[PDB]
C-alpha cells in the first residue's frame, strides 16, 4: 500500500479567525480569580527577568573590552537580541500572562462588550502589579545575589558590568516624546508575536515567528516596560550611574504610556473596526 | 496500542492550486468597502515603517566606523536583511493589504475576468495610497520624534545617521532603467513571497519561505516602494544629503514602474497563460 | 475537556512511495503541451537568474577588497551559498520545469516505460532551450541594465564585479574531465533536492533540505549548467576576462554532460534497479 | 479536483492540557521497576556526557590564543550553547530520565497525590544516582581514554584543556549562595524545556523550543548538576586547577540543592496551585 | 465558518514504540536481496563521499593561510560539520542503507530473534563492503578527477589540500585506544540519527535533529568509519604525508572496532533490556 497523495491539511488562519481568536483569548483574562491572575502574573515576570539576565549575560561576553573596540555595541545587541526571544514561549506554554499582551487582547474584548469596565482595570492592574513583582524578585534572588553583575574595576573582567551600565545608561536618556516613540515601536511588536501565537499552531510558527519578532525590538533599541522594570532595577542593586528618579520617572512611566497606546489605540482600534463584524457573525452563529 | 504507521497528511499544494488560491485570494480584495481597505492599507504601511526602522537600527549599529574600515557595508546590508522579512509575516497575520502584493493577485483576478476594470483601478490606488500614508506616518510618528537617525557630527556615534545617508544615497543615484530593472527584481521576490504564503500552509511554511525570499531582496539592492517611501521619507526629514526631486522622481517613480511591471506582465501573464484552463476546470466544478 | 494524546500524524514518505511519486512526477512533463512547458522552463530560467543575480550582490559585499586580505573569499562564497537556494522554492511552488530536476525524473519515467523516446528527447530540449532563454533574458534586461555588475576600476568600489570576475575564471579554466566531474557531483544534490521535494511534504522540508542540498553544492564549487548558463553570459556582458569560447566550450559543454550524466546513469539506473518492483506493484493495485 | 481550504489543524495545547500532561508524564516514573528507572538514567548521564564532550570540544576550538585575545571567551561560550541542546533530544526520544526534568514532573504528581512519599525518594534517588554513575563512566571511558582534553602544554595547542580549565575554574569560585541562584535559574530553564516537549508536539517544536532554552541556560552561566557532574569529573581527571573539595563541596552540593528548589517549589508549587482543579475536573470526567 | 479549535495532531511517538519501529526497520534488511542491499550500500557510501567532498572545500575555504594565523582550525571545523549533515538525509530519502545506522537496529533485529546469525553476518558484510566501494568510488571518480585537492605548493592557494592533509594526519595519529573511544562517541550519535529519524515524522525532525547530531560528531573530532574510508583514501590520492598503513591499521580497524562496540554493544543492548517487554506485548496484539 502506497500513498501517493496524502490528506491536505492546515495549521494557518485568516485575519477574521486570529481576530475572533484573540477577543476569546482576552476575554478568559476577566474570568480568572484575582489570586490565579496573581501567580499567573508573577510567573510572567519573573520568566522575563530570567531570559534578560541570560541575555545579559551573553550580551556582555562580547562586550570585551579589546572586541569592543573594533565593533563597537553591535555583536553584544546581536546577541542580546538573539538570547532573549524565549521568555515568550516560556510565558505561553505555561500559561502566564504579560501585561503587554494584555493591551491588545483584553482591550479588544472591551471593545466588543465582553468584559466591563472595572473587570479591565482589575484585570490590567493586577497584571502589571504581578508582572513588577515577578520581575523585581527575580532581579534580587537571582541576578543580584549570584553577583554576575559585580563591578570588578578591571577593565579586561568588567565587560558583564558595562554593559549593563551602558545599556542602563542609553535607555535612561530618552525625552518623553522619544522614550513614548520607542515603547509604541516596542508594544506594535510584542502585540504582534501575540497575534503570531493565536494564528501560527504548531511549533515553529510558535518558536520561530516570535523569535523574529522579539529580536526585532530587542535589536531596535525599543523600550519594554517589563523588561525595563527588571534592567533598572537589577542597574540600581549593582550601583551603575543611574539614579531612582532616572530609573522611575525618565524610563518607566513613558515606557508604560507607549506600551499602552500601542496596544490600546494603535493596534486593537483599527483592527476592531475592520473585523467587529466578523465578530458579530461568529457570535450569531452560535445560537 | 502502539502507532507504527501513522496518517500520511500534507501541508503544501500543487502549482494550480496555488494560481486557483491567488485568483481567489485577489478577488476578495475588489469586495471589501473603500475603508476597509483604506485601514488595511495604512496597516500594512505602518507594518512596513516598523521593521524598516528595526533594521535601520540594527544595520546601522554594524556599520562602526572602525568596522566599516575593515567589512565595508556588508555586515550592515546582512544584518538589515535578516532583521527586515517580519514585516511580511505583520502584513499576512492581520489581513493587511500591500500594494506589491496585490500587483500579482488583483492583476491574475482582473485577467480572469473576476474583477472589473474600474474595481482594479479603485482597489489598487486605495492600496498604494494608504501604503503612502502609513509609511509616512510611522517615518514621521515613530522614526523621527524618537531621534534614533539624527545627525551627531561624531563619527564614533553617527553610525545610524551615516548607514541612513549613505544607503539613501546609494538608492537616489540610478538611471530611469537601472531603478526600473532592480525594481522588477524586487517585485518578482515579493509576489513569489505572496505566493509561498498560499502555497505552504504550515508555519515554518509561512515564516522561513517569506524571509528567505524577502532578505534576498534586501541584500541584492532591488528596490521595493513602500519601503522607499519610508526609506527616502526619513532620510528627507533628518536632513541627509538627498533632496525631495532626487527622492520622489530620480526613485519613487521608477520604482512603482518597476513594481507593477514584474507583478502585472512578467509574472502575471505567463502564469495566467500556464493555468486559466485550470481555472475554468474550477469553476466549472462548482455548478 | 483535555487533549491528553492527540492524533499521530505523518508528513514523510518511505524510498518505495518517494520512486514512485518522483516516477509519477517525471510522467506528467510528456503530458503538457509544447508551449506550456516552454513558458514553465523560461520561468525557472527567469528564477535562477534572479536568485543567482542576489547571491552575487551578496558574495561581492562581503568580497571588499580589506575583508578580502584577511578570510580570502570564504565569507563570498559562504554567503553566496546562503543566499541562492530560494530558487528551487521560487520554481516549485510555481509549479515551473528545471533541466536538472528533469534529468532524474523524466528518465526514470522512461525506463519505466511511461515516456516514448521522442517525448522524452522533445520534453529534454524543450525545457533546455526555455531555461537557457530565461536565464539570458534575465542576465540582460535585470542584471546588465541595472549596471550592479559594472567595472567601477576602483579597488575600494570593484568588489561587485571582481567577485563575479573572479569566479567567471575559477569556473572556466577546469580541463574537461574536471568539469565532468565537478558537474556530476552537482547534478547529485539537485536531483536529490527534487527527491526531497517528493519526499517532506511539509513547509519546513520544502525550505530547509533544499536550503542545505542547495548550500552544499554553491560552496562546494560544483558546476550547475542553468546558474552557469546566466553567469557566464552576465560575465561576458560587463567584460570580464572571459571569452565566448571559454564560456561556452570550456565550461557549459562539460556542464551539461556531467549533469546529464549524474541524473539519467549515476543516480537514476540504481534506483530503477531497486524500486522497479514496487512500482510494478502500485501499477498492478490499480486495475 | 482542487483543495481550496484544508483541514484545520493544531499540534499545540493550553496550559491546563499541559499540566495534566506534565502530571500524568510524572505519575509514569513510578510505576517503571527499580532496574528499568536505573537504565534509563544511565543512558540519560551518557547521553548529558556525550552533548558536553562535543560541546567542550567545539567550545575548545573557538577558544585559541590569538582569537581569545580580541574576543575573550565570547565565541567559546557561545559555540559551546549552541553545540549542547541536543542531548536533551536524545534523552526525550529514547524514554530516558534525568533528575533535574524530574524535580518538577514527579514533584507535581506527589502534591496531587498520584506518588506516594516512599515511591517519590526512590524515585528521585534511583534518577540521581543513574545521572551520577551515567555522567562519570562516559567522562572516564570516552572523554579521558581519548586524550582529547589533554594539558599538551604548548599555547598555540593547549586551547582545549585551557577552556576546560577555566570553565571549570570560573564554576567552582562561587560562594554557597551564588550557585544556589545560578542553579535555581538553571533548572526554571531545564523544567520549562520538559515543559515545551510536552506541549509542542511536532518535530519543529521538540527541537528548537529545547534548543533555545538549552543555550540559553548554557550562555547565561547557569548551573547544571549533571552537566558539573560530567564537567568537574573529567576536570579533576585531566589535572585542571581544582581539587575534589572544591568540586564536590563549593559546586556541585549547592547546584543540587538549587535545582531541586527551582524544580519543586519555584516551578511546581504554583503551578500545582493554579491547575489543580483543572486537574481535579480531568480525574473528575472520568468515571 | 470560523475555527476555533482546531484538531489535535502530533507528529511524535514514544520511546517503545521508537524501540519497536527500530526493530522492525532492522528486520527489513534481512529480507531484501544481495544485488538490492549491495546497491543501496553503495549508494549510501556514494552520498557520504558526496558531502565529505563538499564539506572539505567548504572547510578549506575557511583555511586560508591569513585567516588560519588569527582563529586557527576552528571556522574550518565549524564550516565541515555545518556542511557535513545533508549526507544522512540523502540516504534516508533514497532508501540507501549504512552500515553504522545498521549496527544498531539489525543488532537489536537480532536480539529480539527476528533475525538469523547467518542473516546478521551477511546484511553486516554485505553492507560494509557496499559502503567501501561507493565511498572509494567517489573518491576516485569525482574528487581526484576533479583536481579539486591537488598540492598546488603556494600557500595562499593551497589551502584545500593543506585542510585535507592536516585533517588526515590529525585522525592518523591516535592509539588504539584513543581510537576507539572517539569511534565509539561517533556512533553514539549516528545511531541516535537513525533513532531521530525513526521518532520524528515530519520535516523539521528529519532535518535538524540530523543536523544538529551529524554536526555535533563532526565538530567533536569523533571517528565514523564510511567518511574515513572516504577521507584517508583521498588523502592517499592526492599525496599527503600519510600512508597506506596508517590510513588502514592506526585508524580505520579501531574505527571499525568502536563503531562496531558503540551500537551493538553501549546502545542496543541496554535499550533491549528496557524495551523487549513492549516489543513482545506489540507482537502479541498481533494474533
Amino acid at each position: 500500500k502506497y500513498v501517493l497523495d496524502p490528506v491536505s491539511i492546515k495549521s494557518v488562519c485568516g485575519g477574521e479567525e486570529s481576530y475572533i481568536r484573540c477577543v476569546e483569548y482576552g476575554k478568559k483574562k476577566a474570568h480568572y480569580s484575582n489570586l490565579n491572575l496573581l501567580a499567573k502574573a508573577i510567573l510572567a515576570g519573573m520568566f522575563v527577568g530570567l531570559c534578560a539576565h541570560a541575555s545579559g549575560i551573553a550580551g556582555g561576553l562580547f562586550y570585551y573590552h579589546k572586541l569592543r573596540e573594533i565593533v563597537g555595541a553591535s555583536m553584544s545587541v546581536f546577541v542580546y537580541g538573539f538570547t532573549f526571544p524565549i521568555a515568550f514561549m516560556c510565558i505561553i506554554c505555561t500559561g502566564s500572562d504579560l501585561f503587554t499582551g494584555n493591551t491588545l487582547a483584553v482591550t479588544m474584548a472591551l471593545y466588543e462588550k465582553k468584559v466591563k469596565l472595572l473587570d479591565y482595570l482589575r484585570v490590567m492592574t493586577i497584571s502589571l502589579f504581578g508582572n513588577y513583582v515577578g520581575a523585581v524578585s527575580f532581579a534580587f534572588f537571582v541576578s543580584y545575589l549570584s553577583g554576575a553583575f559585580t563591578n570588578v574595576h578591571a577593565v579586561e573582567k568588567n565587560h558583564f558590568f558595562q554593559f549593563l551600565n551602558d545599556i542602563a545608561e542609553k535607555k535612561v536618556h530618552h525625552t518623553f516624546v522619544e522614550c513614548v516613540s520607542l515603547a509604541v515601536g516596542c508594544n506594535i511588536f510584542v502585540c504582534l508575536a501575540v497575534y503570531f501565537v493565536l494564528t501560527l499552531k504548531d511549533g515553529a510558527g510558535y518558536v520561530f515567528s516570535v523569535f523574529f519578532a522579539v529580536y526585532a525590538f530587542a535589536i531596535a533599541g525599543y523600550e519594554h516596560i517589563i523588561a525595563n522594570i527588571y534592567t533598572l532595577n537589577i542597574a540600581l542593586m549593582v550601583n551603575t550611574k543611574i539614579t531612582v528618579y532616572q530609573a522611575y520617572i525618565k524610563n518607566l512611566l513613558p515606557t508604560l504610556l507607549g506600551n499602552y497606546i500601542a496596544g490600546a489605540i494603535v493596534l486593537g482600534l483599527p483592527l476592531y473596526f475592520i473585523y467587529k463584524e466578523h465578530y458579530y457573525n461568529f457570535e450569531r452563529s452560535k445560537r
